[PDB]
């Protein structure tokens, strides 16, 4: 039987030559390589990356914060992880389309909800292709015209099995792409206990996939390691709506990574 | 060196077994899978499927009615191929926001201009991460509020190479992937000759990839059919604006494909 993790490390050895240099919008270089693709199961199994542990504790705190809906940078921050920070994720996944007037108005039914959306459709008509959500970067919003979609996350289910297809016009492959896994992998998790189904897969798809010069040594080290065993996520309790999830309902087990590493 | 084709031959012999039966929109069986990618090299050759003869006149006559931003059926049919169509592919790539009143109407200057907005940032920012166009099934459009974009197709440029990548929230492996293949692969040796660009990559990503029941003994013979190399495609004409094409400008060369293959 395969590793999933094996995905990643060879995508960043493909990356390493034959990656190509390209600069981004900082300016800063990066090798980078156009169109990717890795699928990760969520059966029995948690895709925490164990080449490196990754933030487990971000990741699930980051979520929840999203699926608030909330846009106050100081309900993250107060959190453990991290006034105004504009229309973020979260006030796209459920007020897509809704203006923002700031973290103190109130949006109650207004906008279109993305993620209840999806929860719906799943329950409504599981066959469906259109079980799409659609991140956006708050920087693109007033730069021009209808702007696309930084992010989108197709669902798709099938024998009792909820599955998840994130594509992303870009991935930080060193730290962005190990982060995500994890992220929607949760998210996928959460979506599938509440609709009754089983986690299925998750498939991650780059556009430009690159690796930021700074980041290639300590990439090289952590191709060196052996990866180990993905962990287990539990949902230690009955959960009915997606914002009835608690940082406490949820378990990591048998997560034994290699030492940390750090990425500017 | 490998062949592009192997590719698609793969990935049929994937969903047959190990495929899972799922129902569309109208209740026809098909064998699924979710989520696939396949890369081929727009460098010195064009992607027209050799185990099969692609209908080639009618991927070039689409394209260019659709780059012509017509939403007039008639105007596809009388170019040898198949009178208001409705708000379709062409008013979406030229006209995304404009309402559509009648295929007599004007739009000019009105509603955003994927294409050629896609063309602009290519030569004035050739580096950026949003180059993304957005196609939509006009069936969708009236259904709900702000729905998913059946296709969008980043595009990617460095060394002077333009890539592309195609993402179908579903596809038709028996007859729509070659077609589609085939179609923006050849959009982007358009858009590559009035950038300036050589073709580099043509990626084909997918959410449900799907063979329909009909289609698995065509598709089981097709397998049997040793690829041929791919042909050639030729731009016998110096082309400044994307509306200046004609169907005399593209020339396919060295085309030798296996029998054609009708599929319902
Ligand atoms: O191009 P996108 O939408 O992926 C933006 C992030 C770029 P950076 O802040 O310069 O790393
Ligand atoms: O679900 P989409 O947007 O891929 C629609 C085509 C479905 P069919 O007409 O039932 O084959």
């Amino acid at each position: 039987p395969p590793h999933g993790e094996l995905q990643y490390l060879g995508q960043i050895q493909h990356i390493l030559r034959c990656g190509v240099r390209k600069d981004d919008r900082t300016g800063t270089g990066t090798l980078s390589v156009f169109g990717m693709q890795a699928r990760y199961s969520l059966r029995d199994e948690f895709p925490l990356l164990t080449t490196k542990r990754v933030f487990w504790k971000g990741v699930l705190e980051e979520l929840l914060w999203f699926i608030k809906g909330s846009t106050n940078a100081k309900e993250l921050s107060s959190k453990g992880v991290k006034g105004d920070l504009g229309p973020v994720y979260g006030f796209q996944w459920r007020h897509f389309g809704a203006e923002y007037r700031d973290m103190e108005s109130d949006y109650s039914g207004q906008g279109v909800d993305q993620l209840q959306r999806v929860i719906d459709t799943i329950k409504t008509n599981p066959d469906d292709r259109r079980i799409i959500m659609c991140a956006w970067n708050p920087r693109d919003l007033p730069l021009m015209a209808l702007p696309p979609c930084h992010a989108l996350c197709q669902f798709y289910v099938v024998n009792s099995e909820l599955s998840c297809q994130l594509y992303q016009r870009s991935g930080d492959m060193g730290l962005g792409v190990p982060f995500n896994i994890a992220s929607y992998a949760l998210l996928t998790y959460m979506i599938a206990h509440i609709t009754g189904l089983k986690p299925g897969d998750f498939i991650h798809t780059l556009g430009d996939a690159h690796i930021y010069l700074n980041h290639i040594e300590p990439l090289k080290i952590q191709l060196q390691r052996e990866p180990r065993p993905f962990p287990k996520l539990r949902i230690l309790r009955k959960v009915e709506k997606i914002d009835d999830f608690k940082a406490e309902d949820f378990q990591i087990e048998g997560y034994n990574p290699h030492p940390t590493i750090k990425m500017e």
